[PDB]
């Protein structure tokens, strides 16, 4: 149909018979998308390396400064989080809206120099409270997401998006400036092949986890042993467990006894995108949409993708738990 | 000095007082990686989903194609061997130079489809024979590299280049449409702290890969754990080992008893960086660059990085050898 | 605040309450601009020339891209192009109220000497009935929206809703068009002239007159200066820009003009009138004209208004 | 076959068997040339219009661009652009052979209105001694290497350095120029003229019965069309490939001529000259000009060579 984001997102809006408020959240985030591609690619380098006669945490202060920007120029939001700032950031009373933001805007970014795939992750929701907006419209279940995406600056840079119907794949053509739609409802394979974890840290599994990991390399099935993959860059592997299926685990560990990745602007967004497309999101005890969230840099154990596999972990979780 | 690979490479030429056959080849080369980024990346996707009213193997093969014709038309090269291409290419008489190419035009494209950071890799060899060009020129030990390098297609696209003083990496300003000199003379660190191997043929590997693996995850010395990475496409992982160190491993193993990958066009030419950068790149029996190539796609085993790594896994290799 | 086109375009549709309609025709004529763009600044040229192993080829590319998107949009039910004989009436299933007169790309018989070059649209609401080239045939005062993209040293849009122009610049690093300057005003009167004197020997002996007037001054100010690119969205985008008149009347070997009523005249019209300046054939204001037929030629005399006002007074002078 | 312009001057290079110092120096012009194009197109405006939260700043950036990338190419002792007051003499240790004359962004005081716009050089080997600003006025026939880029619809090159023209277009998918056409020949005698009539008022008498020859010729053949950006490299290049002429006479107010001898008339003279056209002063072709201070104005006539005898013929006969 619609060809390009632009007009999806605009048609998407039509159908639900919105005020056109949302949006212009989401063409505001696809712009800042846009210009955080430009930049990651490295245009303009040579005038840093003095062309005309004149790092990570300059290109992480870029992102940020350009989603909050584009987000409150919008005026559709009241409250946004950042994975950047340590606390929430209320949006100017004359341009407040509707709309919480959480994201994270250059996620993988500690990496760049070896120039990993990285990427920018956002969940949007609607602010229910009637008093001034604060961070605790933050600190809502992932279950009230309204939408929710990721862009990829990988070899090339991919949108995944979903406001609830599925989830929409869209590839930027950099030639043109705007991103094409590619897959309309992907659906993730309910049993993969593929196992993404940090095996560095086997010293420091819980029992759950070092069996999972042993059955995968040495199955009891007769089947050929699972391969891996682990980019360290989240949405890199996220993305991969959505295309070809399989199972990606952050789990807690001795050393990071709640787990790493954090649930408001890394864990809610994939979950939310990964259960759209019919998989799993787990904390290993309980799905991450359903954490109640306690304070907006919480961490939390993630485990998700295909069904069967996730399943598969979380017979390994009860039965280790189990007297 | 120079900011830009063309007048690096330029100058490198004066230097060497050559009379400008290599600088073709290399400039040739170099163009080559420009179109493969820029279809990489997508330019003109949106005419392929019909916006005037109108693909891993349109790639690669379009990948191929410029390598071949910009190599060709450079008339610096005699015979070609591509990881695409079953036979050898020979050079046109017309056309022909001094200089025999092999390449993988672009390695990492079957998974292209989740975006993985892919790239191009080459080795540059003169004709030693006095007989008609054939397959044979292509036949060199690695010791004969005259130049080598790699693009990667990652967050942003870098090529790293070595004609024999060590290994100067440069970055694509696609505004600009040049590369630029970002580090001169690479060094990689003497030991790092990541291991890099797929972990899923854990059940086939060879007692020295075991022991190897169960000592990063699992150290006698007191020190922490190995971290894991692996992308699972190899100038991603080999960069990444360049950059911050460690060890990256494709061993031998039950299922891929000679390896995995190939002599000629990948592991050559990483063991050539690798080595000019200060680090070791061996089969686990002797270096890569001493393997006598027996055929063009002949597969090897591939275990480089920091030296006191690749000591470290060689040691384990030698041990579980012995009576 | 919006900073870019598509907001600024989402914006106005939420303050007109639309449904929507028109900000997606809006969208999708935009979308082929920006293709337009990539295409016209040679693009995927070393592939042409054989890396891997026209002026017609373009303008086929450019129809191709504006009409492709513009039914895809499901705002219209029957397009005029530059490029066609008849008017082309959108396929039912893909239906809307609009209608668009386009030039997909205007200049291009000369793009070999990389002269600017542009596009131009003018957008109807259907009053009635069953589509049909008369739906196309309206006068230019029914315009809802019009403006033009300028491939020239930048890529730049004009364009008009009714409440004056806006100009809008592509950054091509983003992708994105980018609100530059905001209800753009023409000067009253300016000091450049454009025609190409080279038909003076065809002229009447009113813009013959008028030239003369230019060159040679009797109030003792300064001659105009003289500025022709022969590509009409350049020449009136310095029109609006800096000023001054810009004029292809009538002449003995071009008695209706050259200049197209429904793709270029109207669009231009609307722009420069929006911008406080005036349009005239010499006999009308253009956007006064019934057209006739969808290629009808008219003569144009756009601008300033003092300078077009002096000129139309050396039109009545000379009637008789 | 060498496809790319980088490959091209290379290959030019290894044929003349030189030491690479004027191939360092076509590269590094060319590096600023794509450089300047990129900002010229706009690159990064969303940024300056506050996305993260202008004519003088881009005649500076593209003046920093050229200076710096030949300064740096080692190639160079003496630079004259139109930009600074005197010559730049190059630091000793960054020293070579070679005295570059630019306009770096020529057009520029009418970006605003997005005409093409461009970038013109000449390159002479110093002939001594130790380096100074008489090093740039040696005479035109001395130029070693010339040419232009021009900032319309697309980024075009035209380069000589002394077997022919040459045109590479730039592809900015690519970021390399591509070869377009080998050893252009202008047409001996075109049909389009090309001047500020707007000075008619101040012309001498050879140039307004020149003028007057164009618009009304005897012979019974057709006028000639006008065409006039006034914008030098797009006039230029359009009489390069499509013939007639091109001129900045004296006049009254201008009696030295508008156009600079160093690094605008000499550059495109040359260019014009090894495409078998004529480039004059009225009284001298241009290329034999002794220039006497490094910022001289000379009028400028030039294009198909008949034309130009044409003009020459006015001049001649109303001497007196
Ligand atoms: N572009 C869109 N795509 C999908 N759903 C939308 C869109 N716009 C609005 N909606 C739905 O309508 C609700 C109200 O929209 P709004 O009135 O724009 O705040 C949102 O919270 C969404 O659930
Ligand atoms: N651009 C360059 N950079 C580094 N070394 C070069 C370069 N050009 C030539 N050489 C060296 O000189 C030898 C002969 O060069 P050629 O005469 O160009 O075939 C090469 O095989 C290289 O070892
Ligand atoms: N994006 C827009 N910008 C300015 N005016 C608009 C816009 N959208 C709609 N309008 C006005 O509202 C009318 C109806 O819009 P629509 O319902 O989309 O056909 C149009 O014909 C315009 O006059
Ligand atoms: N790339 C080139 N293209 C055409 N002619 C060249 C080139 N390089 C050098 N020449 C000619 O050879 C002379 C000496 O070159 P150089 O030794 O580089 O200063 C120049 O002044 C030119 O006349
Ligand atoms: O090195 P570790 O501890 O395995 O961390 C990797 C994780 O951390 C990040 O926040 C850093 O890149 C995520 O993108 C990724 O999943
Ligand atoms: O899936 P496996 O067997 O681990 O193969 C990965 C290797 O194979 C490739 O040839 C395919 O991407 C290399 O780029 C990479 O190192
Ligand atoms: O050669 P003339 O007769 O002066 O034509 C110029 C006009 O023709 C065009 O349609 C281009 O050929 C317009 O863009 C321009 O104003
Ligand atoms: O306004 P005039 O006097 O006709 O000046 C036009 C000339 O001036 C310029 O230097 C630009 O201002 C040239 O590019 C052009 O040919």
């Amino acid at each position: 149909d619609m060809l390009t984001l632009t007009r999806y997102v605009m048609e998407k809006g039509r159908q639900a018979k919105g005020t056109g408020e949302l949006t212009q959240l989401l063409n505001s985030m696809l712009t800042a998308i846009k210009a955080i591609s430009s930049a990651v690619r490295k245009a303009g380098l040579a005038h840093l390396y003095g062309i005309a006669g004149s790092q990570v945490k300059k290109l992480d202060v870029l992102s940020n400064s350009l989603v909050i920007n584009m987000l409150q120029s919008s005026y559709s939001t009241c409250v946004l989080v950042s994975e950047e700032n340590k606390d929430a950031i209320i949006t100017a009373k004359e341009k407040r809206g509707k709309y919480v933001v959480c994201f994270d805007p250059l996620d993988g970014s500690s990496n760049i120099d070896c120039l990993a795939s990285i990427g920018t992750i956002f969940a949007i929701y609607r602010k229910t409270s009637e008093d001034e907006p604060s961070e605790k419209d933050a600190l809502q279940c992932g279950r009230n997401i309204v939408a929710a995406g990721y862009a990829l600056y990988g070899s090339a840079t991919l949108v995944a998006l979903s406001t609830g119907q599925g989830v929409d794949l869209f590839m930027l053509d950099p030639a043109l400036g705007e991103f094409v739609l590619v897959e309309k409802d992907v659906k993730i394979k309910k049993k993969g092949k593929i196992y993404s974890l940090n095996e560095g840290y086997a010293k420091y599994f819980d029992a759950a986890t070092t069996e999972y990991v042993q059955k995968k390399k040495f199955p009891e099935d007769g089947s050929a042993p699972y391969g891996a993959r682990y980019v360290g860059s989240m949405v890199a592997d996220v993305h991969r467990t959505l295309v070809y299926g399989g199972i990606f685990l952050y789990p807690a560990n001795q050393k990071s006894p709640k787990g790493k990745l954090r649930l408001l602007y890394e864990c809610n967004p994939v979950a939310y995108i990964i259960e759209q497309a019919g998989g799993l999101a787990t904390t290993g005890t309980q799905p991450v949409l359903d954490v109640k969230p306690e304070a907006i840099h919480q961490r939390v154990p993630l485990i998700l993708g295909s069904p069967e596999d996730v399943q598969e972990y979380l017979t390994c979780v009860q039965k280790n738990q189990a007297g």
